[PDB]
C-alpha cells in the first residue's frame, strides 16, 4: 500500500493521503541536504517542525561558552516551493541528523507543543518533553546519527497557501507582496494593563519600562492589534511605545513603533492603538516572545516633578496560519554534546507533498485526484493505533530505523 | 445505483447529501439559474464561473469591447438570495449550459477550469484560455455558440465545513441604509502587502500636492473583506501634510471600492509619524468581482512655495483578509466561458443547477425539518474510484453539450 | 480496452504512452489547436496539415485567390510553444476536425475534399478542389465534397512506430549585441538530403548590357518546415577579363512568394585561365521561415564592366549543392501530409478548426525540476492488438479523413464493441 | 533469471546482449574503469558521467577552486581504447562507484550529492554542490549527503532500447605528409543541430582606434565531447571605406577555458555598397577537444585603416551559422549526465572510482579475423521482464544513483526474490 510506505519510508517517494480531501493534485519529492559546523562548546540544537507543510525544515542553533543559544541558520527545502507553487498539504517526510567529520552523543525527543512552549530545551532537560517512550531517544553516539520521522497530527488537513508571491508593482524596489498561510489562525490575547498605575519622577530623556513580556510563536506572517487606553492628571506627558519580536536566541528580530511623541491630554481616554502586520520576509528566525516598552518622557519638566499615568488594555496577536497542525506543532529538537569543534553534522532529508501549481506552472502540470486506494486509509490507522506494539518511533538510533525498514520490506 | 454521484454528475436531477463525514442536521434544495445575456457590438465576451462557490453567486459576464478591454455586465445567481433564507451552506453539486439561442450558426466557444482565482490569470483572451490548465479534461475548444458547453463543478476537496451565508442579522438603527450581517468567514483568504521599505519620496512643491501611486496588487474578492496595518512616515521638511486612498478594482478595470486612509495628516519633522489602516468592505458595496488593490499618496505643503522641495521616507505592511476567501470554492476554481464572433445583439443563454446541503436561519427552522440524511456504506468509496478513473472516463468540468448528453445516457444505462 | 488503442483513434480522450521499444523516461500531455478562419473573395482555400509533425505545428491556411494563385494567410499551431517548455518530443496521437460554422448577415454553401498524401508538400502534382481527390489511390485516405457544415475529421495514423524523441527547437542559453539574436537545438535526427548539379561544364554567353544579364541556372522542388543548410561550390571558367558574378538563393513559399533570399556571391571577379571558385554556406533558422518552403532557386547575375571591342560576356561554369534539411526525414516532420480544400463557401465565413495533440515529452532544464519523468505502463499486448487493428484497417474502415458525422458513428461503435 | 536483467541491474556480473528488435552480428565484452583522483585544497570537486556514453568515455573529473570556479582535471575512459578495436558498439550496462579511500598522515570527512539529469552538461541551471539537488525532480534519481567513505554507487538506465550501433571513432587507413596527420570514421547517426542567428541587420558603430575594435556578437550553450562541424555565413554591408574585419570562433569548457579558437576571417576587407560575404566551414575532430565543450562565442575585430575625417566605423550585418555535434543527439552521447559532487573532503585525499562498462560490438578488420560474432541468445520473455521492471521503477526503488550500501543491499535482494 504506497501510502504505508511512503509514510514510514519517506525517502522512497511521495503518494496521496487517503483521506476525504479529493483536490486535484500533483505529488512532489524535495530534499535537505545541510553540512552544519559545531561551535566551540561542542554543543548545539537544531529544531525541526516536522509536519510543516511547506519550504520550512527547521533551524540551527550553537550553544555558547556563556550557556546562550546562538542562531546558525534555518534548514529549507532543496527549492523554495512558494515560488513554483500555491497550494501544500504534507504528505511525510523524514531526516537523518550525524556527524561526518567517534566524538559525542545526540538527545532527540518530540514535543507536542510549539517551539517556546518548552519548558527546558537544554541536553539533557529534552528527555522529559514528553512521556512517550517512542518519542525521545538518548545518547545516540553522533557518528552512527538519529533519524527524526514525521508522525501524523491529524488527517483531512486542508490545502494550506504557501506564502507565494503575488502579480504586483510598485515604486519601491524593496516592496515585497505575498498571499500567505492564512487557514486555521492562532490567536493570542494579552491584557497587558488593568488600571496599571505608573509613577515616577522626571529626568531628562525620559523613564523607560517594559511592561510585559510572553512567549509565543512564529515563523511567517502575524499581525498585531487592539488598543491600550491611558489616564493622567499630569500636564505635558508624551509616550513613545515599541513591540519587540525575540528570537529563541534572545536576539531582537523585530521592532515597531507603535506611539511616538504621543502626548497624553488630562482628563480624557487617551487612545493607543495597535496597527502592526509583520510579514514573512523580515522574520530571520523563529520567534519566541514579544514584549512591550513605554517610554514616558515630561517636556517642560524640572527635577522633582512627579510623571503618571494610568493604563488598561488588550492586544491579540494573530499568527497566520499558526494553528494549521504542523505549522508551529509538534517540535522534533536533537541536541549534540562533546562533539569535536569544527566537526560537520549532517543532515538529509526528504519531504513529501500534495501540491497546486501556480499560474504559470499550471500551464505545463498536469494534477489529479490520485489513486484510489480503499483500505489505505484504515491500514494506517491500524498501524497508527499498534504504534507503540509495533514500536514506531517519531525519533529513531538510524541503525534501528535501518533494520526497521528491512523488516518492513519483508512482509 | 447510489444518488450522491447522480447528483455529482448530473446536478439538473436533484440534490445528494455529501457522504463524507461532515455529519450535520441539514436540508437539501436546489436553486436554478437562468440568463439570456445579450453580445456587444465586438460578438465577443466572457462569463465568469465560480464552479464551487457555497452560496447563490455563480458567476459573472463581461463583454469585450472595440478597445480590447472588458467591460462588467452583470453579476449570475441563483433564483433567489439563499442568505435571505438560510444561515449555513455546503454546495453538493452543480451544472450550468451556456449556449446561444437567437439570431437578430454564429460564434464558438472558448472554456476551461483554472485552479486559481480570477485576477491570476496569466492571459484572459479566447484563445489565451486553451493553456490556464495542463488537464485535457479541463478545458474545451471551438465549440459552437449553437450547439453550447456544459460546465459540471467537480469537487475540490470533500469533509469541507459548512460556510455562513452573509445573512442579515436582528439589528436597528438611526441609519436607514444601515446593513449588518453575519459573513462567510472559516478559512480566511490573507495578502501581506509591504508597500515600503524606507521608501525616498522626493519632490518639488507644486500648488495642489503631488501624487503618487505607492503600488498595485493582484487581489481576488467577491464578499467581505479588511485591510489593516500602517506605514510609519519620516520627514525632515516642515509643513507637509498627507492624504491617501485606497482604491479596489474590478477585473474590468473600473473603480469598485475607494476609501481614505488619510486625510490632511499632517507630518511632525524627526518622529515616526504612523498612518493605521482600519479598513472593513462589506459585501453590498462590492458590485462586481475585484481583481487589484492599489494605494494613492497625496503630499502638499500648505504654506509652501516655488521651489521647494517636498520629501520623506516611508515603512510600512498592510493586510487584507478576505473572509472565508480560502474556502475550497469560494475564490477558486474558475472555470471561464469564452466566445466570440457572435452576432451583435444575439442572446447568450444561460441555464443551470446548483446543489446544496443547508441550514434554515430562525424563521424558517420553525418550518424546515432537518436531518443527517440518508447512510449510503459505499458512496464516498465509489466517488472515489470514479474520481482517480477521471481521465480513463472522460469526467470534465467542461464539455461540449451534445457529449455530456451522451455522457448521461451512457450513464443511465 | 488498451489505453493506446483508445488514444490512437480518439485522440481527444488524452494521451497515452506508444507501446513499443523506445524506453524512455518521459510525460505525456495534450495541446489543443484552435483557429477561426476567414473565407477569402472566391469561397475557396485549402489547409494544409502535417499530421505526424512532432511537435507544435499543426498546419498551414491558404486562400485561393481570383486569379488562380493560393495566398498565405497564416500557420496553425497547437496553444503553446512546446519548445519553450519542452526539450524532446514524440507525437503519440492526433485529430483535428474542420467545420463551417457561420452565415455572415446577408444560404450557406460549400463543400470539403480531403486527402492524405504519402509525400511532402511540394511533391503534390495537383493541389486544385478536385485534383486532390487522386493524390492517393487509398480509399481510405480520401474523402469527397462533404458538406461543410457538417464538416470534417482528420485523423493521424502511424508513419512507423519505435520512432526516436525529437529535439524541439528549443531556445538555448545564450546572450548577444544584437537584441535580435535568436540560439535554438533543432530537430536534426534523420535529415532529409537534395542533391543538385547545377551545371556540368554548362556554356554561358551573352552580349554586354549596363547592369548585367541575369539568369536562373535551376529552379527545383523541395520542402522544408524548420532550420535547413545548404552547402557547395560552383566552379567558374572564362577566356574573358573583367567579369564580376553575382550570385542568389532564393527559397520560395507555396503560394509563389519569396520567404528567403541569400547572397552566394557579390562582385566575385572572375579570373582568366584559373578555377573560379563559389564556395555556398548557407545556414536558414527556423524563425526566418514565415511559411512552408515548396522550392529553391539559384540566379547568377554577369556583368563585364572592363570592354573589350568583340569580347563578349561568357564562361562556363560546373557545380553541385546539397541541401540538408534538419530532421527532414524523420516520418512526420515533411510527409506525409492532409489536405482539406473546400470551395463555394461564402465570402467571410469562419471555417473553424479544432483539436488535439498527443505528446511524449522530456521538459527542459527549468521543467524538469518539477516534472516527474517515467518510463510508463506496460502493457503487454498493447502493440499486437495495434498491429491487428491496422492490418485490417481496410475491413475496419479506419480512415485517415472522415465524414465527422461518420467519424462519430465509428466512436460510439468503439465504445461499445 | 534473464541474464540481461541481471546484466542492466548489476553490471559487474558481465555484459548480456539487448533483447530489443537491432539484431546484428555482434561481440559482448566487459570494460574496466579505475582511477585515483586527488582532492585539490578547497576539499571539494565533480565528476561528470555521461552514463549512457556508447563507447570509452566514462565522464570528467573537475575540482573546485577557491575563487569559485571549476578547473578540469582529466577524462575518465575505460581501461582500453575501444576505437583501437572496435568500429562500432552499443552500451549494455554500465556501473560506477565513486568513495574516499584516503587520509593523509596529519579525521575523515565529506559527503556527496550525486543526480541524474537529463539534458547534457551545459544545459545544468546550478551545478553547486547543493544546486544539483534540484536538477531532476525524480526521486529515484538523486541522492543526498552520503558520507565519501561508505560511497556512491552510478548505475546507468536506458534511455531508449532498440538504438542503432554507433561509429567508435576509430582511426582509419591514412598515411599524410604530416606525422600529427590523424583520420577517423566517427559517430554520426543521429547527429545534434544548434541553430543560431547571430544578426538580423544588426548595426555596428564606433570610432577608430588602432589595432581595431573587438566586440563579442554572442555566447550561446552547447554540448560536444566528440567531432562537430560548425558551417554558415555573415553577410556585410558598410557605408564606410577601408574597414577589415576578423572574425573567431572559441569553443569554451565547462571550467571556463578555451579549448578552441579557429579564425573564421582574417583581414577581410569590406567593399562598400556590395554583400561581403564571411563563409565558416569549421570542422572540429575529436582529437582537439581536450575537455567536454559547454559554449561558442564569436568575436569580430573591426579595424579601419583608410582614414577619413568624419568617417567612423560602422557596418550592417546579418547571418546565421549551424553546429553540428555529429552523433550528439544519439542518446546517451550527449545526455543524460550523472554528476557527482564532493566537499569537506580533506585536502589530498583519493577519491578511489572503479566500475564496469557493458558493450555490443563489431570488431574493426583486422580483429575480425580472429574474432568471431554472433546474433545473441534468444530469450522471449527478456525484454517484456525489462519493461515491466522500468515500469515499476519506483515501486521496486531502482535508482541511477545509490548509496553504496543500499545498492549492494539491492543486489543481496535480487540474487534471492
Ligand atoms: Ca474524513
Amino acid at each position: 500500500v504506497p501510502f504505508i510506505r511512503s509514510l514510514l519510508m519517506p525517502t522512497t517517494g511521495p503518494a496521496s493521503i487517503p483521506d476525504d480531501t479529493l483536490e486535484k493534485h500533483t505529488l512532489r519529492s524535495e530534499t535537505s541536504t545541510y553540512n552544519l559546523t559545531v561551535g566551540d562548546t561542542g554543543s548545539g540544537l537544531i529544531v525541526f517542525f516536522p509536519g510543516f507543510p511547506g519550504s520550512i525544515v527547521g533551524a540551527h542553533y550553537t550553544l555558547q561558552s556563556n550557556g546562550n543559544y546562538k542562531f546558525d541558520q534555518m534548514l529549507l527545502t532543496a527549492q523554495n516551493l512558494p515560488a513554483s507553487y500555491n497550494y501544500c498539504r504534507l504528505v511525510s517526510r523524514s531526516l537523518t541528523v550525524r556527524s561526518s567529520t567517534l566524538n559525542g552523543t545526540i538527545n532527540a525527543v518530540t514535543f507536542q507543543g510549539s517551539l517556546s512552549e518548552l519548558t527546558d530545551v537544554s541536553y539533557n532537560g529534552l528527555m522529559s518533553a514528553t512521556a512517550n517512550i517512542n518519542d525521545k531517544i538518548g545518547n545516540v553516539l553522533v557518528g552512527e546519527g538519529v533519524t527524526v520521522l514525521s508522525l501524523p497530527t491529524s488527517y483531512d488537513l486542508g490545502y494550506v497557501r504557501l506564502g507565494d508571491p503575488i502579480p504586483a508593482i510598485g515604486l519601491d524596489p524593496k516592496m515585497v507582496a505575498t498571499c500567505d498561510s492564512s487557514d486555521r489562525p492562532r490567536v493570542y490575547t494579552i491584557t497587558a494593563a488593568d488600571d496599571y498605575q505608573f509613577s515616577s519622577q522626571y529626568q531628562s530623556g525620559g523613564v523607560t519600562i517594559t511592561l510585559f513580556s510572553a512567549n509565543i510563536d512564529a515563523i511567517t506572517s502575524l499581525s498585531i492589534g487592539g488598543e491600550l487606553v491611558f489616564h493622567t492628571s499630569v500636564h505635558g506627558l508624551a509616550l513613545d511605545a515599541t513591540i519587540y519580536l525575540i528570537g529563541f536566541d534572545g536576539t531582537t528580530v523585530i521592532t515597531r513603533a507603535v506611539a511616538s511623541d504621543n502626548g497624553l491630554t488630562t482628563g480624557i481616554d487617551n487612545l493607543m492603538p495597535f496597527n502592526l502586520v509583520i510579514p514573512t520576509n523580515e522574520i530571520t528566525q523563529p520567534i519566541t516572545s514579544i514584549k512591550l516598552e513605554i517610554v514616558t518622557s515630561k517636556s517642560g519638566g524640572q527635577a522633582g516633578d512627579q510623571m503618571s499615568w494610568s493604563a488598561s488594555g488588550s492586544l491579540a496577536v494573530t499568527i497566520h496560519g499558526g494553528n494549521y497542525p504542523g505549522a508551529l506543532r509538534p517540535v522534533t529538537l536533537v541536541a549534540y554534546e562533546r562533539v569535536a569543534t569544527g566537526s560537520v553534522v549532517t543532515v538529509a532529508g526528504v519531504s513529501n507533498f500534495e501540491l497546486i501549481p501556480n499560474p504559470e506552472l499550471a500551464k505545463n502540470l498536469v494534477t489529479e485526484y490520485g489513486r484510489f486506494d480503499p483500505g489505505a486509509m484504515n491500514y494506517t490507522k491500524l498501524i497508527l493505533s499498534e504504534r507503540e506494539r509495533l514500536g514506531i518511533k517519531t525519533v529513531w538510533p538510524t541503525r534501528e530505523y535501518t533494520d526497521f525498514r528491512e523488516y518492513f520490506m519483508e512482509v
